């Protein structure tokens, strides 16, 4: 397994956080692609947010590719989403916009958790109701409450 991180209008510190943590978590080689701007094609001026599905569909469909953006994103019927993944597919996107915080260590943990979550989906995992990174999070407060680790059931499936 290899993971390709596509920076899209996100600071380089956030990228380095994922580059350094993902490899051990997934026993995969991680590659950072040249940064680029998130495409204005995906911008929704009315909402001042980018559409997560539109961003996802512009990434190369190469398992596993994770786009990471600093911009706030939404999906159809959602105020906002933290991200979006192709379940059992190739691509996912993560926005760190809703995750920002002046507590640098907390921010690091949130970024890693939600990246791990999205990649879990790419690897075929659905939402989990155990104490598990694959738990759905309604808000960042919920992100803070779930662990960065897969429960024994989810770990056995990947
Ligand atoms: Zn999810
Ligand atoms: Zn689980």
């Amino acid at each position: 397994m290899k993971i390709y991180i596509q920076p899209l209008s996100v600071n380089s510190h956030t990228v380095e956080v994922l580059a350094n943590s993902l490899p051990k978590i997934f026993n995969a080689e991680v590659f950072v692609l040249p940064a680029s701007d998130v495409s204005l094609k995906c911008y929704n001026a009315s909402r001042r947010q980018y559409n997560s599905t539109c961003i996802l569909r512009m990434l190369p469909p190469i398992k596993v590719t994770l786009g990471v953006t600093g911009k706030d994103i939404y999906a159809k019927g959602m105020n906002f989403v933290f991200g979006e993944a192709e379940l059992g597919g190739a691509r996912a996107v993560l926005s760190v916009f809703r995750l920002t915080t002046a507590d640098s260590e907390l921010y690091r943990e949130r970024v890693v958790k939600e990246a791990v979550h999205e990649i879990g989906h790419v690897l075929g995992l659905k939402h989990c109701s155990n104490n598990c990174v694959m738990r759905f999070s309604n808000s960042v407060q919920d992100v803070d409450r779930k662990p960065v680790s897969f429960c024994r059931e989810c770990a056995s499936k990947i």
